[PDB]
């Protein structure tokens, strides 16, 4: 069972957990009450285990995406803040976490992957995808290459896959159709085709992960990146001279990110879900709480409005919102985790060479409509 009279917190690794653990410090010294933060691996999978049984953490911190699931198998608190609450958030980061009509969590950031650049390497950044391919032979020449990025998790290839035709539930009359996927269509196929020939043209590396990809950039070994607000903080001490834009068109089509949206949501099992709701509420949601959960990793674009006037100064987060307004936001449905699984398998076999595109996404788009 969870521990009554403290929070465990969970949020993960990638995220500004140090910066966290500071509010957390504050609220401890105003109230008494110690606050535990932790960035278990794999949280998004562990979560629904430990929190089956009554335990796990008081909160839990996640894109939107995955919580549809966790509310429908009864993991989540429905969280009602009052309307002067809501008013301090943008409306549409309330959207996506509502569920069923019911909120079942709070809105923290607005995050979307950008390209990043080396102006030293490359002091214009490609207008398309199709142009990449000549510029790696180019800078080839010259000991670099032209892009390198995560090719392990499909949230990073997902852009290119979606520019030309790709979807995941077709949304329509304010509902997703869970029967009308598009992973298995000819924009899909084109997009993912375009990434497996850069492999086989030895454009990209089939094992390219998110520590390969950012050694190599911050390193000055590659010209190009992609990446979200998070890898800002390294890149910063790297002393590389970037810029953060908005990402090739593919197709003379933009590349449609998918956008998440951070949110906290408070564990059904939880004994202390009036505690969590200070906390959230008046110590994390504040221009002075998420600025040290900003400083530690750059949260994006935040929901709370008067602070997030603040950060649009901000040419990243510029480059951010843009990049958003081109993609779509999650579907927060339980079928997301099948989606998810699926297109990842795709993605990985088909790059490894162990299926072909077809076959890959004929896979996925089968499994997901089961
Ligand atoms: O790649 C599948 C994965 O994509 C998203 O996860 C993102 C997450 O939203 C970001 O905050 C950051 O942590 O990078 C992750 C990708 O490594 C989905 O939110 C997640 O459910 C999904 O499995």
């Amino acid at each position: 069972k969870i521990e009554e009279g403290k929070l465990v917190i969970w949020i993960n690794g990638d995220k500004g957990y140090n910066g966290l653990a500071e509010v957390g410090k504050k609220f401890e010294k105003d109230t008494g009450i110690k606050v535990t933060v932790e960035h278990p691996d794999k949280l998004e999978e562990k979560f629904p285990q430990v929190a089956a049984t009554g335990d796990g953490p008081d909160i839990i911190f996640w894109a939107h995406d995955r919580f549809g699931g966790y509310a429908q198998s009864g993991l989540l608190a429905e969280i009602t803040p009052d309307k002067a609450f809501q008013d301090k958030l943008y409306p549409f980061t309330w959207d996506a976490v509502r569920y069923n009509g019911k909120l079942i969590a709070y809105p923290i950031a607005v995050e979307a992957l950008s390209l990043i650049y080396n102006k030293d390497l490359l002091p214009n950044p490609p207008k398309t995808w199709e142009e990449i391919p000549a510029l790696d032979k180019e800078l080839k020449a010259k000991g670099k290459s032209a892009l390198m990025f995560n090719l392990q998790e499909p949230y990073f290839t997902w852009p290119l896959i979606a520019a030309d035709g790709g979807y995941a539930f077709k949304y329509e009359n304010g509902k997703y159709d869970i029967k009308d996927v598009g992973v298995d269509n000819a924009g899909a196929k084109a997009g993912l085709t375009f990434l497996v020939d850069l492999i086989k043209n030895k454009h990209m590396n089939a094992d390219t992960d998110y520590s390969i990809a950012e050694a190599a950039f911050n390193k000055g070994e590659t010209a190009m990146t992609i990446n979200g607000p998070r890898a800002w903080s390294n890149i910063d001490t790297s002393k590389v001279n970037y810029g953060v834009t908005v990402l090739p068109t593919f197709k003379g089509q933009p590349s449609k990110p998918f956008v998440g949206v951070l949110s906290a949501g408070i564990n059904a099992a939880s004994p202390n879900k009036e505690l969590a709701k200070e906390f959230l509420e008046n110590y994390l949601l504040t221009d002075e709480g998420l600025e040290a959960v900003n400083k530690d990793k750059p949260l994006g674009a935040v929901a709370l409005k008067s602070y997030e006037e603040e950060l649009a100064k901000d040419p990243r987060i510029a480059a951010t919102m843009e990049n958003a307004q081109k993609g779509e936001i999650m579907p927060n449905i339980p079928q997301m985790s099948a989606f998810w699984y699926a297109v990842r398998t795709a993605v990985i076999n088909a790059a490894s060479g162990r299926q072909t595109v077809d076959e890959a996404l004929k896979d996925a788009q089968t499994r997901i409509t089961k």
